[PDB]
Formats: C-alpha cells, sequence, structure tokens
C-alpha cells in the first residue's frame, strides 16, 4: 500500500504551486489580449475622422 | 494567418498620404484648368470691341 501510494496520491504542494502559476498566467494573458486589441485604433486616428 | 496578412490588409500610412496627394493634385489641376480657361480672353482684349 504504501509502493502504491508513490505512483498514485499526488502531493498537494506542487499541484497548488502549478494552479497558482497558472491561473497568474491566465490573467496575464487576458489582460495583454485586452492590451493587444486596444493598438489598432491608432490607425482610425491617422484616417482623422 | 499572418503570412496572409502580410500580401493582402495595405497598409494605411501610406495610404492615407497616397489620398492627401491625390486630394492635392486634384484640387490643384481643377484650379489650373480654370486659369488656363481665363488666359484666352486676351483675344478678344485686342478687338476692342
Amino acid at each position: 500500500s504504501e509502493a502504491q501510494s508513490r505512483i498514485q496520491d499526488a502531493d498537494y504542494a506542487t499541484e497548488v504551486s502549478n494552479m497558482s502559476k497558472a491561473q497568474i498566467i491566465q490573467q496575464a494573458g487576458n489582460s495583454v489580449l485586452a492590451k493587444a486589441n486596444q493598438v489598432p485604433q491608432q490607425v482610425l486616428s491617422l484616417l482623422q475622422g
């Protein structure tokens, strides 16, 4: 049983850190997606209309 | 998709300048045409009639 515990029974210590890092990266990705979509309208500024 | 963008999708920066150039030439040519049609009647001026 202790043997089987070493292949199954994922250690939460690394898993929670991975979850936090993934969520942070997802938030950053949403932010940068918004900021990138905020770029083009400078061309409308060029059009001056 | 980026590759297809690099072939289509005219750069607006050059297009706006080209449009400004074309409009300026059009207006200047119209004015010069008016002047050219305003030239001839000196021949009537000669006739003194």
